[PDB]
Formats: structure tokens, sequence, C-alpha cells
């Protein structure tokens, strides 16, 4: 009896509309199940593992994709910190997690899954340490290495060897500052574009979280990291996200969110001559109603502020507004 | 602890033969796991969720399909009724459930998965209410809306916007009557047939269930709803199913089942000139042996009464008899 | 009441290098979850089921395969023995299990998944009995039948009707002897090679397992059973495997493993004229470090002793060394 196992998951009945121009109306129901395991090895040492499995319930029974989102195991040793390996969130995502607190959208621009260390990815060894080796209360950090994923994927989702690091200072009153950087080799396949051999990003964030108020802001820049809808990589991006939300005691939680991603020095193709354009720009207005920890409902509206222009037409980016409603059983 | 979670599932070791003509002999082993969640939100209101996951164990490792059969969440508010949304059984299936109580086959004709609301489908908002708002004991009903699924599927599995409704009256002595109707728009892709722009069905059923006897009968008609093996839709269908079973005290439960589906005004193709033909016609003779709630074994034989004729050859329908044995662990 | 359910599984963070010639460096993280169900039917009789599900966490979220490795249900009646059906280990694998105790590799030569009854396969009815009907302590056996899998697979993974049997005698001091045989029809598709209509193997093994020492040895021969990397079948093979390991009190457990598979009378193709060649030949040197039952780490190195020669070039067999490290949470 030195072990703890914890099933968690959710059934999410959800539906999304596109309300302007290229209108559409789609089911996006899914279920998620995960497991969290923690074993007491010593008085000084803990071993742990996590997996998280997503199940599309949205396509017909022949064709529903499943995804293993997380899968890792690690040791954890008091103030010496922790170390895990497997499929995990990239460390620079710690910066973003403040502003990825939206109802339906959020972390669209700049953070993609299987995109170096901007979101969830394969083959990450991660070292963490909260309270800076016991020396500084509230200062945590993350160092992380990623091996190359170079052959059995689209060029869009490849990476060379690389690393990523994030620090977060959290003050007693409710503020937390947070900053992170990542540098990676690009894959031999990626380098054929002539855009450069390295891929980098840095990110900064602040959040306030006290008295039922939640506000967060986040700024970053990426270089040869962020993929466009075209499958070309943005040579330079400037990303800004921001969120404010309030929590009523009775379950209601309205939310206002802003998300922008400016591409700089973008390559020419088709109708798009130049090299400066918004990739993502939208406001999310939405709300949750929490009945209790186990049950909630939500709704949200995305005001998509991208224009129909030379870039959006050539790169095939959607300029239209969207809406989403959903109901969630949780455990 | 105002929450309840309930794992259910089964391992099903099963094997099926085709015994006439085009003989064959195939494994059809699978496992199924599901989860049922119910939270007490207050005295008046309950929240719930269900997910059900099927795992083919029948193909080689590398080619086994998984299916999320059910995934939904809903609220439930006493005699005001319940409301769920996600991937669920279509409401007109309530009519059929009486006669889909066979050993191996059953609900072949007329009910297909991802076929408007005849079986399990995507994007269904369903309202239910048992005992007709507290006014009529034993009278339950279901109203249900389905949004369009019109792009990322075969034409066979598409649907337009539509609705479906079922009522069931159940008497104290053991009889239950049941009736239901559905009307749907067809998809732009489906309408290329020239068959018509709407898809409809109605269904009626009765069952008797007392003194170790189980009998059920069911009649329906569908219009532009029921897919043929050819991927053409039957313009008009007349379906009749019937079942009788008896439960011996010692665990044995023999079953006799009849299932027929007549196509009317069928389009011509290949060898098939005319437009009148049986799509399904078979007798199932089979039995279960229940060891206890958790374990049973079963066997069944399908006498396939379709002839080798112009229709069956052109549409590629199987005319051959089948047999099936299986063992089930259940929880 | 008279039912028992048992979740087991593991998260495995793991990474593999190819260190010679065609170098590579790949993540091979996965999670596994399984369930073991046992119901008491009466004093004399037990019903059971098992399912085991593997989840690749190694590819990108679009493309991760899952596998149902085991899925069966059976009855068990004291000394009368047990009987299960579904997807299970083939009975002749009982012989191999002694020598498939390596860190990363092991049971490469001769045992393939979905290869008659050499590993995990579909449609196996298996009868088992330990202690030979209560008469001989430590003598167990397995008889097993497999139906044909003949149409919706690669020729490599097909089988005709067949059977397989294994016996194991285990002495109280720590030795166990073990022997087994299998005969199968080949599929109509397999027989096109002209190699013969039947597929057979026999296998013998011994193991010692006491006083922190583990040694095992294993010899077999197969005929028209074992697939080459070319998708031709080896008309005759001679397989030898051997393993020694020691368990230190501190958690460390080094392992030395040897695995060879000689092909005899191999068909000519490409550069390869003759008909005698090694298919598999390697030494594994590796170690575990067990923190406790729930958590371990390991590393291993595969010295691949196959030469670059006429066979390896024509059949496309990899001659290169490999290495592997990993961490495991287990329950």
């Amino acid at each position: 009896n030195g072990n703890k196992l914890d099933f968690y998951g959710k059934m999410v009945g959800e539906h999304v509309w596109t309300t302007n121009g290229d209108t559409s109306s789609d089911d996006t129901t899914y279920a998620r199940i995960g497991l969290k395991g923690e074993t007491q090895i010593n008085d000084q040492l803990i071993g742990y593992g996590q997996w998280e499995y997503n199940m599309d319930a949205s396509n017909v029974e022949g064709s529903q994709t499943t995804k293993t989102r997380l899968a890792f195991a690690g040791l954890k040793a008091g103030e010496y910190g922790s170390f895990d390996y497997g499929r995990n969130y990239g460390a620079i995502y710690d910066v973003e997690s403040a502003t990825d607190m939206l109802v339906e959208w959020g972390g669209d621009g700049w953070n993609y899954t299987d995109n170096f260390m901007t979101g969830r990815t394969n083959g990450v060894a991660t070292y963490r340490n909260s309270d800076f080796f016991g020396l500084v209360d509230g200062l945590s950090f993350a160092l992380q290495y990623q091996g190359k994923n170079d052959h059995d994927r689209s060029i869009r989702k490849q990476n060379g060897d690389g690393f990523s690091t994030a620090a977060t200072y959290a003050f007693d009153n409710g503020i937390a500052l947070s900053a992170g950087y990542a540098n990676s080799n690009r894959s031999v396949d990626q380098k054929r574009d002539g855009n450069g051999d390295k891929a980098e990003a840095w990110a900064t964030s602040a959040k306030y979280d006290a008295n039922n108020i939640y506000a967060a802001v986040m700024y970053s820049q990426t270089y040869n990291m962020t993929p466009e809808e075209d499958d070309h990589f943005a040579g330079k991006t400037q990303n800004f996200e921001a969120v404010v939300q309030y929590q009523f005691d009775f379950g209601l939680r309205p939310s206002l969110g802003y998300v922008q991603t400016k591409g700089k020095n973008l390559q020419a193709r088709g109708g798009f001559g130049g090299g400066d354009a918004d990739l993502v720009k939208y406001v999310e207005l939405g709300t949750w109603y929490y009945f209790n920890k186990n049950m909630n409902v939500y709704a949200a509206y995305k005001f998509n502020q991208l224009d129909d222009n030379a870039y959006t037409r050539a790169a095939g980016v959607a300029t239209d507004d969207q809406a989403a409603v959903g109901i969630v059983y949780q455990f």
C-alpha cells in the first residue's frame, strides 16, 4: 500500500457554428479519460505516471480518431525537483497556460500540438523544481530537452534536437510573473525552405488571480517555429494574448479574451505579394455556468477580426465568426 | 460525495460462420468498456454523462478499429424530464428496442448506425420524459433533433437537419405498446439521386414480457431513409420483425426471431431491371445459457431466406445462412 | 457480490537508438491498460475475462495506433481445468515465455504477433490445466485450436485452421522444463509460394529461477511458419535463445541475452543465390533498476551480429546495433 491511482475524465457534448460567409454547423462531441499514478518509494522519493486519452465521438463509427495526448513517467525528490519523460506539454507552454483559460478557443496562435515545444509533443525529458531548491518561495522553473522527430510526419510537425525553459515567480497576494525561451534545430526537411537552420521563441506572461477575478496577459515572439495554414513557417511572429474573467459564487463565470498573432517577413505565394500579415486576430466573449465540480455548461462567440485580403486568400485562413455551446460531465 | 461512477463492459469471445455457398469462417471477438456518471446538483436537478467504447480484437494488431458508440451529457429535472446531447441512440430506435433482443442478429433491416436516427448517430439533442410530466403512469416519450452531417462522410452515412419522436405506453400486467416517427432533410449530396428531398419513417411495436415469456412484434415503413448494400437508398421500405423467447429457471433461454425488409420502387442497376425486392429476410433460431449476471454462453443459426435473383446479384446482398457461437464476461 | 475487477497497466517513457550505419533516434513511449474479471458462478466453477489495450504515444496526435493485444473470456472449473476463447497468446508461446524475459528485445526470432500461434493471435480456443487433473504437482499443459484467418490481412499474417499444445513440468527446487508443438494449415494465399501446404513448429525450454538467479534456455525449429523481412516464409528454421539475469538486493538486475534464428533452404531472390542464412542473431546486454514493484528504470544495448551479406541485402534485414533507455510506472 504505497500507491495512489486516480481516474479522471469528461464527456463533452459540444457544437460549433461558423456564422459569417462560409457558414457551417458541426458536432464536436468527444470523451476524455486519463489516469494519474503516484507511488511512495521513499520518504525522500516519489515515482509517478500519467496518461490521457481523447476519443472523438464526432465522426461516424468507422472513422473517429483517438489521440494519446499525455503519456509520461517520472521521479520526484523533494527540493531536488522532479524529472519526467514521454509525451508532455513543452516547458514554454507554462508561460502560455495563464492565457489559455478561454471557453472554446485560446492558444490558437503560436501554440500548436506537435510543434517543437509550443504545446504537447513527443520525446520530452523535462526537469522541474518548485521553490528553487528550497531557497526562494514561489519561484518555480522547468528545463526541458526534446530529441529529433524527423521522418514519419509531415514537415509541419517535425523538429530537430532542441531545448526549452520556463520560470514562474508567484507572489503571495495573487500576482504571478512568468517567462520562458526555446531554441531548436530544424529538421533536414524543414531547412529546404531556406528560412534558416534554427527555430526559436521567447515568451513572457503575467496573471492576477484573486478575489474571484482572473486577468492574464501574454506576449511572445517566434522565429521559424510557427506554422501557417499554408504549411510554410512564419519566419517571425509577434503574439499577444489577454484574458479577463470573473467568478460569481453561484456558478457563473463570464470571460473576455483577446488573441492576436502578426506574421513578419512572410514569403510570397499566389495572390500574396508582400510579407506582413495577421495570422490570427479574434475576440472571444463567452461564459461558463458551473453547477458543481462534476457538471457544467458553456457558450462562447468568436469575433474573427481577420479581413479577406491577399494573405488570407493565398494561405487559406478562415476569416469568419464562430459560436460554440456545450455541456460537460466531468469526474 | 454527491456523485456516482459506474464502469460497465464486456469481453466477448465470438465466432461466426457462413455455412452455404460462399462459405467463410471468421473471428469477431471484441471488448467493450463504458462509463456512466450521475451527479446530484440539488434536490430538483441531476447531471449525467455516458461514454461507451468498443474495441475490435478481431483483426491483427495494427488494423483493429475502435469505436466510440455513445458519448453524451445531460441534465435531468424530476418530472420536467431530461435533456442530453451528443452521440446517442436515435429516438425512433425506442420502437425497435423491443424486437432487437436476438442472440446474434436483430435490427439489421431498417436500423443502421449513422443512418439519420434509426440507430446510434452524431449530434442529437434528445428530450425524454417518463410518466408524461407526472400525469400518466407508464407513458414515456422522447423528442429529438439532429443537426446536419453533410461533408466528411460517405453519402450513405449523411443526413440533413431533422427530428424524431417516440412514445411508449407500458401496462402493469406486462404488455407495452410503442410508436414513433421521424422526418429529416436529406443532404445536398443525397438529393442527386432524384429520389426526393426528405427522408421519413414511422414505426409501431408491441411487446409482452411476463411469466418467463418474451414476445415482441414490430412494423415500420421508411422513405428515402434505408440504405441498400449498393449505397442507393430505398425509396420505400416495409419492415416487419418479431421475436419469441422463453426463460427456463436453470439458465437456458431459447429464442426464435423473424426479420424482413421489403424494398418498394427500387432503382434499376446492373442485372436488376424492376423495382420490388426483399432486402432482408431471415429467421434466427438461437439460445443463451446464463451462468449468472456476469457470465453467459450463446449460439445461434440464421436461416437466410433471400433468393439468388436479379436484385441480390446487382446490389451484392448475401443470400447465405450463418451461424454464431460466443462466450461473454460481463460487468 | 461474487465478482472481482482488477485494473492493471503501465506508462512507459522509452527511447531507442540505432547506433551503426543507418543511424536513427526515436521515441517509443506508450501506455497500456488492462482489465481482469473473475466471477464466482458456484463452488466448483469460475467465469473470467481479460482485455489488454496498448496506446502508442509516439507518433503525432493525428497518427498514433492503438492495439487490443488480449481479449478473451472463459470458464475455469478447479482441477477439470480452464477454457477460454478470443485473442490470446498461442500455447507454444508457453515454451518461449521462459526466454522472453529481456529488457527491450527478446522473442524477435521465431515469435511474431499474428503469426499462426507463435505469439498473440486471433480466434484461439485454449484449454489449460495445471497440476494434471490434480494428479501430478507442477505439471501443467495447454491444448489450443485456431480457426482460419484467410482474407482481410497481408499474406504475412494469415493462417489456416490449426492447433498447438504445450506442457511444462516445474520442480519445487526452482527448475522448470517445458516443451510444445504446433501444426497448422496454411492459407490458400500462402500456398501460392509452392513451399508446402502445412506449417509446423516444435519447441523445448528449460529455466532455473531461485536465489536471485534467473537462467533460461530455449531451442526450436519451425517449418513454413516463420516470416522473413522479405514476406517470404522460411521453409525451415532453427532457433536458439538463452538468458541469464541476477537480482541484487539493492534493486539492480543485470541481464545477458542471446537470440539466434538460422534459416535453412531459403528461396533465391535478388543478390541472394543460395539457401542458408541467419535471420536474427544478437546479444542483449541490459539492466533494470527496480525502485519498487510500481516503478523502475532500465537500459539495454543490442549487439546485432548479422553480417552485411547477399541475404541481408536481398531480404532487407537490418544488421545494425541498437540501444534503449526507459522509465516505467506500473500498477
